């Protein structure tokens, strides 16, 4: 028999057990908040999810088996782990109230670890630390017996979540031919949201700006594939991005100029990444209509926009921090993270 | 017979007469100084080069008939004034030392009025002042019958040029609605290069850029129809920008790279009209060699620049100004001039 796990009443659970971390002083309440701290503190990001899923489910139904990875796994009490994994923690509570402490990950029950039905031993793992977390992260979890003792051992964890660091990338580099390679680098998907990102903080770090992404995908976006990037000065967005890596649509267009026109924000641009430059929509159109409605609206492909102004652009004390909280703002892909990581090192 | 006027010692004679003009105190030397100031500051564009070139023709060589247009006038002493007007007067003189103030045309002996082999009252002519001015300004230069006395009144002419003015565009407007506008306006030639000054001036205005640019066909271009533009900031070049509504080739991006590596500027923006679309060259190999010479280059469509700069921008008590002389620098056609007098009346 499957539960099925109240995802409003989860959140309420989630961000009660938040708060108490955030003000507890003792965390040695239990034998198993050693095995806590190592799984969270750990380098095993699946691990960290699955034990965080796992209490929550718990602590919100205690009819859930905290082992299941899966609403159809043979055992009483399977669930849909992924689903309040996905939805409750990283949809609504790790961005906001975790600062993306536990990774920051966009889909972690897609990893390989987490596709299985039950989270067990009999899983494959890599000898040493992971199938040290492996076994930890399994012993929390048949621990979580009763819905009071899954609380408790949640808010444990998430009072040595919030020890952790959000840093990807990490001496005076030579952050002149990095950048450029990153600006002029034929993106892909949410890499040409990093790389327009990058292009804006150089033009406007000098001049004051604040640039701002958003993971895709949000609850009541134009689309799925669109990517909004604000740019601030004062703490006043003046000019709103989106990004696309699939071509625009008119409901893009529509839902960007009524949020725009809204908030008196007066400029959008709209950024085609590669695959999105065979139009579904008449350009020009959308700017004439955009235009009655008080919008300076403007299209441009990505990669000669991200050119245009690194070329109009002037230190560089603050481009790791800035790549850095991007990179967490969006929940970047693993790919994304390890192209970054990788011609860093390069 | 023909007189082959040596353009070397016409371009020394009328520094020379620039120089007297500009320490003249007495311009009432003879008779014909009131016709002169009527042409001179009169409003017929093309009357007051036909005087000019004229009278530089007999003050360099008394030889030539003064009102012959053409070298195959039926008169002794025709001669290529065209040549003349457009290689020195043009080409060489008012630009640097007339500040424009003859009316900074690029090619006036095209127009109408001088498309005859004599300048003569036979030549059709609007009645009223244009009728006047056609007539002074024959009378002017069949009075100068010799050497000395065409001198003589070239330096007069050339007093009285120096107090025209140079603004041919002219209460707090709408510059918003115009200059947009003129941003996002389907570009055609040199219009091309305007609007896309006009976006930089926008961007810079207030981050202390001067630009600059420069008319086509200039001395040792690497292509007829390349339009330059020089971004300044502390007085020094930091972007150099190039403007072609014809296909860039690789002698303009050789053209452009070595000129910029030499000057020790590190950023080449190249921006394509909507008739250079289609590449006679592989943009990225230009690039990739650019970056070799240490220089950063890039390409764009020159509507998606000046609309990206225009969202990027932030008063315009320097606009008209700036768009002046602009269109002064460039020896901006009539088409151009009468677009930017249109759109400002609109």
């Amino acid at each position: 028999m499957k539960v099925l796990v109240n995802h409003e009443q989860a959140y309420n659970v989630i961000i009660n057990a938040i708060n108490d971390a955030k003000k507890l002083t003792d965390y040695k309440t239990n034998n198993q908040w050693v095995s806590i701290q190592n799984v969270i503190l750990g380098t095993h990001l699946t691990y960290r999810y699955i034990l965080i899923t796992g209490l929550l489910a718990k602590a919100t139904d205690p009819r859930v088996n905290p082992l299941a990875l899966q609403a159809n796994a043979p055992v009483d009490g399977a669930y849909d782990a992924r689903s309040l994994c996905h939805s409750v923690i990283v949809g609504k509570v790790e961005g906001p109230f975790l600062e993306g402490k536990l990774g920051a990950s966009n889909e972690p029950f897609l990893n390989k670890p987490a596709r299985y039905m039950l989270h067990s031993s009999d899983n494959p793992v890599r000898r040493g630390n992971d199938k040290v977390l492996q076994q930890l992260s399994i012993d929390i979890l048949h621990a979580a017996t009763t819905q009071t003792l899954a609380y408790e051992m949640l808010v444990i964890a998430l009072y040595f979540t919030l020890q952790r660091t959000n840093r990807v990338i990490t001496i005076n580099f030579d952050f002149h031919k990095i950048i450029y390679n990153i600006i002029s680098h034929p993106c892909d998907g949410e890499t040409c949201a990093i790389a327009a990102a990058i292009s804006l903080h150089l033009l406007g770090e000098q001049r004051g700006w604040i640039i701002k992404a958003h993971p895709v995908n949000q609850a009541g976006s134009s689309s799925k594939e669109i990517l909004d990037i604000d740019v601030y000065h004062d703490d006043i967005v003046f000019l709103s991005i989106e990004v696309k890596d699939k071509p625009f649509n008119y409901q893009d267009v529509n839902h960007a100029v009524s949020k725009a026109s809204a908030s008196g924000i007066s400029k959008v641009i709209f950024l085609k990444g590669p695959r999105a430059t065979n139009l579904d929509i008449d350009e020009s159109l959308a700017i004439e209509n955009a235009a009655t409605k008080g919008v300076s609206l403007s299209f441009s492909d990505v990669m000669t926009f991200t050119t245009t102004c690194y070329a109009l652009s002037p230190s560089n004390d603050r481009i790791i921090d800035f790549i850095n909280n991007t990179l967490k703002d969006i929940r970047a892909k693993d790919s994304t993270i390890e192209y970054i990581q990788s011609i860093f090192k390069n």
